[PDB]
């Protein structure tokens, strides 16, 4: 390996090897199908809202999200980069795709499939990743860095559907070597939202920008059509001319056939045939090509940048609504804009590179922090663009201040902002794009009073209930199957209308979201304050034993949606006297003095009763009533997490919460599994897992890592450190799962995962204490 030099990927950066079999790998153990698309994964390319494509490890474009909220695996062996080398003076030279893996039919049957083993490496730390290729049969070695211009406190490029490849060849040998290097796409209009004739009037055209010191080739890859819908748009590739290079392309190879019509060109020489065909399919696929070649002296190096773009304007929901996605703002609305994005991308890419490192470093440069740590914390970011992102500019047919925007809970339950969940995983959006985080909390405040009297069944036990409770936050803001954003409360399992945690999690995120902008947006807290009032006034109804904290009702009336709470518990309990602390402190901020005297009467009284019902000298109890309501919760003291976070001080006994953590290191932590898998929800005192339900039975990573947050916040370094590691080593090690760049809500002790692609561990990022 002499290309690493010549390139500059960090040490904290994932890794594996190209073609690596993984034999440890989790399953879902599940009664009914849950997603389990492989440890063949890869960091995703697309801005937010964009819909996002993920690239494996392998080389093979496979993880499709551009459908939005839809999660499609499946290959498409047209999307490839492909070399060529040729020692001068050979008679011949050699191709190969750049893919670990061929077809399973017969189509492209002549390309070089099989890129063999231990001939290259994949590196990742989001938002860019990198391979390497250290063939013995090419005598070049290459590299390429790919990436997105994910960038913090930009919503401008950040949204932008639009990958960059700079590819860097080295010729460490002794003679000169002709080398190319060829991206193929396939026309992919058609892939998904088309009922009919899936192929019908896609076209490709090339385009070729020549100006001063300056020339962009691009195939433009569209249909005949002019229809504004979801399906239609324009997919593009190009190159950038740098000096000693030449540029050669197809436009037009059938991707439903052998593929010899590009291949006996590339395979010849490394140079195409420069044949442009604008002329529409009908049934076959459809695909275009654009090559480099160039001549390597011994010991000479090129840089030499690719790009892909994808203008797919429109999402549509499965409830009917069509939406402009968000980088039309930027680019237009029509669907005839591939080009624009790639040349800004080709123009730019540098300035972007630059923009990442300059956020990376901080982290980076922190030689206190394990790499290990930075691994997860930058490539846990991958889900913000992967989870199903929506980020509306308009509705189709229809111009607002705001852009409604709205990440996924995971796939197999597609909820969007399940608040529950985005509790603990909606850090990176308050810390590295609070614009986005705002206005989604103003999304919540705006349906704190709206009311639906429609029933549904609710699933655990069959009963009908309300859709939607005026004064009752929702669980969540509609799924990608119905209306995101207009039909709340997709979630059925439970009834989220009589939640106990829903409410204050609310009033602790908008305050939240005000200290941690630096405690200036006034403004955000005036828009709020009405409901956060009345999500506190809603809430204190359901005391049903006027200890003047609401009584969880013997069912899983909160996140922990199967493990029943009863009485006083420490999770809902704990959140509830923190969201009353933050309550009377907004009151001040606003000088609304009623208020904080209301608020500040609540919670003395509530963590009078919190401390005496719950404090057994050594932690704090489940709860009050349940039949094992003395087990160690590893979130029992949820809300004095976030009281830290928020700077409300101590709303428990400092000596009694250092106990409480403690306890929860010593077993939740390290009488599970060695403490090498995270903290697992529920503990006997006996120090056997409780199992009373799956959920007490399980490690859920977002717990897990907010826990870590609040023992950094405490004091206690390396317990903090080596919980925070059991899920970093069975995410990412090779000891581990193989969770990559799929980090799943939960697993059991056998490693075996639950609900894959989940937002919950991006909660990760409150450990950015200091941040
Ligand atoms: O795994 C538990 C979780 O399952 C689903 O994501 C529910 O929507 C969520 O509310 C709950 O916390
Ligand atoms: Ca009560």
């Amino acid at each position: 390996d002499k290309i690493s030099h010549k390139i500059d990927i960090p040490d904290s950066a994932w890794t594996i090897g190209i073609g690596e079999k993984f034999k440890n790998a989790g399953h879902p153990n599940v009664k009914y199908p849950m997603i389990d698309d492989s440890y063949v994964q890869g960091a995703p390319l697309g801005g937010f809202g964009a819909g996002t494509i993920g690239r494996t490890y392998n080389g093979g474009f496979s993880r499709w999200h551009l459908e939005i909220g839809k999660n499609k695996y499946t290959t498409v062996y047209a999307n490839q980069f492909s070399v060529f080398q040729k020692v001068e003076g050979n008679k011949d030279g050699v191709a190969q795709v750049l893919y670990a893996g061929e077809p399973e039919n017969g189509y492209l049957s002549s390309w070089k499939w099989d890129y063999p083993k231990e001939s290259g490496m994949y590196y990742a730390l989001y938002p860019n990743s990198w391979y390497t290729y250290t063939n013995k049969d090419l005598p070049v070695q290459l590299a390429v860095k790919q990436f997105s211009p994910i960038i913090p406190y930009n919503y401008k490029e950040t949204s932008y559907p639009v990958a960059v490849f700079k590819w860097t060849a080295y010729n460490p040998t002794n003679k000169n070597v002709d080398v190319s290097i060829m991206f193929t796409w396939q026309n992919m209009i058609g892939f998904f939202g088309k009922q009919v004739n899936v192929n019908s009037g896609n076209f490709n055209k090339i385009i070729k920008d020549k100006s001063k010191d300056s020339e962009i080739v691009a195939a433009v890859m569209g249909n005949i059509s002019n229809d504004n819908e979801e399906w239609n748009g324009e997919y593009s590739i190009g190159v950038k001319k740098v000096p000693g290079v030449d540029i050669s392309y197809k436009a037009k190879f059938v991707t439903t056939g052998d593929g010899s019509d590009l291949w006996h060109e590339f395979s010849k020489n490394g140079i195409l045939d420069n044949k442009d065909d604008e002329t529409p399919t009908k049934q076959d696929g459809i695909g275009s090509a654009i090559a480099v070649n160039f001549k390597l002296q011994p010991g000479q190096t090129i840089e030499v940048p690719f790009a892909l773009s994808w203008d797919l304007p429109i999402m549509k929901f499965g409830g009917g609504d069509k939406w402009y996605k968000m980088y039309t703002k930027y680019f237009g609305k029509n669907g005839k804009n591939s080009f624009a994005i790639l040349k800004e991308a080709l123009n730019n890419y540098q300035k972007w590179e630059k923009m990442i490192d300059d956020w990376q470093k901080p982290i980076l440069s922190n030689k206190s922090k394990p790499d290990w740590y930075k691994t997860a914390l930058f490539n846990e970011l991958y889900y913000l663009a992967d989870g199903g992102t929506a980020w509306e500019n308009g509705k189709v047919g229809e111009k607002r201040t705001n852009n409604m925007f709205g990440l996924l809970e995971c796939f197999d339950y597609n909820y969007y902002e399940t608040l529950d969940v985005r509790f603990y995983g909606s850090f990176p959006l308050v810390m590295l794009w609070p614009d986005i985080e705002k206005q989604v909390m103003r999304q919540f405040a705006d349906t704190i009073n709206v009311q639906d009297s429609s029933e549904f069944k609710v699933g655990s036990n069959g009963a009908m209930a309300v859709k939607k409770v005026q004064g009752m936050i929702p669980h969540d803001l509609g799924s990608s199957y119905a209306l995101p954003w207009i039909k709340i409360n997709a979630y059925d399992w439970q009834n989220p209308n009589i939640w106990k945690d829903l409410n204050s999690k609310y009033v602790l995120l908008v305050y939240r979201d005000y200290v941690l902008t630096g405690k200036t947006d006034k403004e955000f807290l005036k828009y709020t304050w009405k409901s956060v009032k009345t999500a506190l006034d809603k809430l204190k109804e359901m005391d049903k034993d006027n200890d003047g904290i609401p009584d969880n009702e013997g069912i899983p009336d909160q996140t922990y949606d199967t493990w029943s709470m009863k009485g006083t518990s420490a999770y809902c309990g704990s959140l509830w006297l923190a969201a009353l602390k933050a309550a009377q402190e907004i009151g001040k901020v606003l000088k609304d003095n009623e208020a904080y005297i209301k608020y500040n009467e609540w919670y003395k009284i509530a963590q009078q009763n919190f401390e005496k019902e719950l404090w057994n000298g050594e932690y704090y109890n489940f709860d009050t009533e349940s039949d094992h309501k003395d087990s160690i919760m590893a979130d029992q003291l949820a809300g004095q997490w976030y009281a830290d976070i928020l700077r409300l001080g101590d709303i428990l006994p400092k000596d009694h919460v250092q106990k409480a953590l403690k306890k929860i290191y010593e077993f939740n932590v390290m009488k599970f599994e060695n403490g090498k898998m995270g903290a697992v929800n529920g503990m006997r005192p006996d120090g056997i897992v409780d199992e009373s339900d799956i959920q007490a039975q399980e490690v859920w990573t977002g717990v897990t890592y907010a826990l870590a947050s609040f023992m950094k916040y405490r004091g206690m370094t390396e317990e903090a450190y080596n919980t925070a590691y059991g899920v970093y080593k069975m995410t990412y090690d090779k000891s581990g799962k193989g969770y990559w760049f799929r980090t799943p809500e939960a697993w059991t002790k056998d490693g075996n995962y639950k609900a894959s692609m989940y937002m919950r561990p991006l909660s990760i990022w409150s450990m950015e204490v200091n941040y």
